[PDB]
């Protein structure tokens, strides 16, 4: 089910073609030019590599671990150069230096959905639609095209810029770079399905919760855990818990779900098959990939860009 159309070539194919121009990475090239902030596993830096001229983004993660342990790393991390979809965010190179493991990727000028929460307040559901495809069809390829799942979505990871585009990132491609970072930064487990955080079977399913919570969360502009009663909800439309009580409550408590007249109920009935406890029950991304939420989305002309650079005031 993995079709392109002439926009999404001719992009892929420029992306190729400036990265091709890009030599072997190293510290000595890159100028920084702001920060992105912290970052699971590190810092991030808009920097930009002064031969090229072209401006990226650098993941930092200090670890002053043995040449043995990085060059394994580095190994692993350069199967992103066969990495071609544009659902996910562009690979330029690994490498390490004084210090930190950097990793080197396409800059996103709208950065994440966690930064674009925070000023739009929340979301809207049209929005949100454009959203779903995206993860969803990030997902589907990285199944396909790189047989291994995501293992982390959150808000935080979902990456968007000013030509109305959704990426993915921080997924683990490299099994010894997670290895290494037991200590060490470590990603909030908030986001891992009641079954993930049970240790018991988890395939592309605990990323279809993942993306149904975050989903709830950017709707409602909050994160949905545990539920607020109506006075927050009058609050919020009109129409404090600590990290392993919060993880108790996933497991055990029923799932959250969307408020009632505010939302569609195709979009609460989505949310709601993402949001099932239970894998073996919860839909898959060929149910979702077909679901009324998304055949509607699909067919909406959602200007993204537009909304976007309204909200986080770009420019
Ligand atoms: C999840 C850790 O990565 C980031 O925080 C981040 C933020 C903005 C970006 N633009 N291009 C790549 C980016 C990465």
């Amino acid at each position: 089910e993995l079709e392109l159309d002439e926009q999404q070539r001719k992009r892929l194919e420029a992306f190729l073609t400036q990265k091709q121009k890009v030599g072997e990475l190293k510290d000595d090239d890159f100028e920084k030019i702001s920060e992105l902030g912290a970052g699971n596993g590190g810092v991030v830096f808009k920097v930009s590599h002064k031969p090229s001229g072209l401006v990226m983004a650098r993941k930092l993660i200090h670890l002053e671990i043995k040449p043995a342990i990085r060059n394994q790393i580095i190994r692993e991390l350069q199967v992103l150069h066969e990495c071609n979809s544009p659902y996910i965010v562009g690979f330029y190179g690994a490498f390490y230096s004084d210090g930190e493991i950097s990793i080197c990727m396409e800059h996103m000028d709208g950065g994440s959905l966690d930064q674009v929460l925070k000023k739009a307040g929340r979301i809207p559901e049209q929005i949100l639609g454009k959203v779903s495809i995206a993860v969803i069809k990030g997902l589907t390829y990285l199944r396909e095209k790189h047989k291994i799942m995501h293992r982390d979505v959150k808000p935080s990871n979902i990456l968007v810029n000013s030509r109305g585009e959704i990426k993915l990132c921080d997924f683990g491609v490299s099994g010894q770079l997670i290895d290494s970072m037991a200590n060490s930064f470590v990603g909030t487990r908030s986001y891992m399905s009641p079954e993930r955080l049970q240790g018991t079977h988890y395939s592309v399913q605990s990323d279809i919760w993942s993306m149904g919570l975050s989903l709830v969360e950017m709707a409602v502009g909050r994160y949905p855990i545990p539920p607020p009663d109506a006075k927050e909800l009058e609050l919020m439309f009109g129409c404090p818990m600590a990290i392993f009580e919060l993880l108790d409550y996933i497991v055990n408590e029923p799932p959250p779900k969307l408020p009632s007249g505010v939302f569609s109920l195709e979009f609460q009935d989505f949310v709601n098959k993402c949001l099932i406890k239970n894998p073996a029950e919860r839909a898959d991304l060929k149910q979702l990939m077909v679901h009324a939420f998304i055949k509607r989305s699909d067919a909406e002309e959602v200007d993204f860009a537009g909304w976007l650079c309204s909200t986080i005031g770009l420019n």
